[PDB]
């Protein structure tokens, strides 16, 4: 029932595992066990044997192991509303970062039928294209079905955005999100990062992470504000990846360009 427990268990934190024990206690009327009977994250939980479960909880371990196997076999539903919002959070993060890092003068938003910019504050010429534009936004959307075989020498200025616009093959100058390899040969996988240029504020478990690209992490002392925002962003990102989306980017994408935005 708890939101994190709808992620695949490989994404569960140590705290998530504890909430899982409490949920299972109530759902199955099990003997209450101490909250750190399984003091590990989900990745670790998945490495335990059924015998390890029984030793760890003589009264409920076998049940807990079998519950985990059922969760692994029939993954949780997942809420479309929350997953949508998570995907939009990531879209804004990634496209904002790309525009700041590489200063593209034009963005070709291919498969956007509503003519909405995911980074409306960016200094860039935003152009929209779609095979079936919404009739109430078609006046500013180019009606176009993208195929690499037909369009690979077009849209060569700036960057192209294909946010869940599944085409035969993406051009080299692209930012892509795709739901579940030859389509991606011109691109590389985009690893997780968090970038923020919002002001630091100090008033948490300290956040240690090389992927928190903030002014306060230049010296490894992330402020409370960016610690909180990083963890919220990571939760959204996990929701997206656990649901089956994958991110791809032009091969020159470099997070050091983001560190450099801090003058440093
Ligand atoms: N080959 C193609 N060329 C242009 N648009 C395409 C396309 N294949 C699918 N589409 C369009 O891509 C959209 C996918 S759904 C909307 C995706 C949008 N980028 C978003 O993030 O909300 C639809 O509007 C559909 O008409
Ligand atoms: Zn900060």
């Amino acid at each position: 029932l708890p939101a994190h427990l709808r992620l695949q268990p490989i994404y569960w934190s140590r705290d998530d595992v504890a909430q899982w024990l409490k949920w299972a206690e109530n759902e199955f009327s099990l003997r209450p066990i101490d909250s750190n009977t399984f003091e590990m994250n989900g990745k670790a939980l998945l490495l335990l044997t059924k015998e390890d479960f029984r030793y760890r909880s003589p009264h409920s371990g076998d049940e807990l192991y079998e519950l985990l196997q059922h969760i692994l076999a029939q993954p949780a539903a997942g809420d479309e509303l929350k997953i949508n919002a998570a995907c939009r959070k990531v879209q804004h993060m990634v496209v904002k970062a790309a525009l700041l890092a590489d200063k593209f003068p034009v963005l070709h938003d291919i498969g956007n039928p509503k003519a909405i910019k995911c980074v409306p504050q960016a200094d860039v010429e935003w152009k929209f294209y779609d095979a079936q534009p919404c009739s109430d936004k078609a006046y500013k959307i180019e009606e176009l079905f993208y195929s690499y075989a037909t369009h690979s020498d077009k849209f060569t200025d700036g960057v192209c955005l294909f946010w869940n616009c599944n085409v035969d093959r993406y051009p080299a100058n692209s930012i892509v999100c795709r739901f579940d390899k030859s389509a991606f040969v011109n691109l590389k996988q985009l690893p997780f990062f968090y970038y923020s240029d919002s002001p630091c504020e100090s008033h948490y478990v300290p956040l240690k992470s090389a992927t928190c690209i903030t002014r306060c992490n230049l010296g490894g002392a992330v402020c409370r504000h960016h610690a909180n925002e990083y963890r919220l962003y990571l939760d959204a990102y996990n929701m997206m990846i656990s649901a089956g989306f994958s991110l791809w980017v032009y091969k020159q994408f470099d997070t050091y360009n983001l560190w450099n935005t801090f003058t440093r």
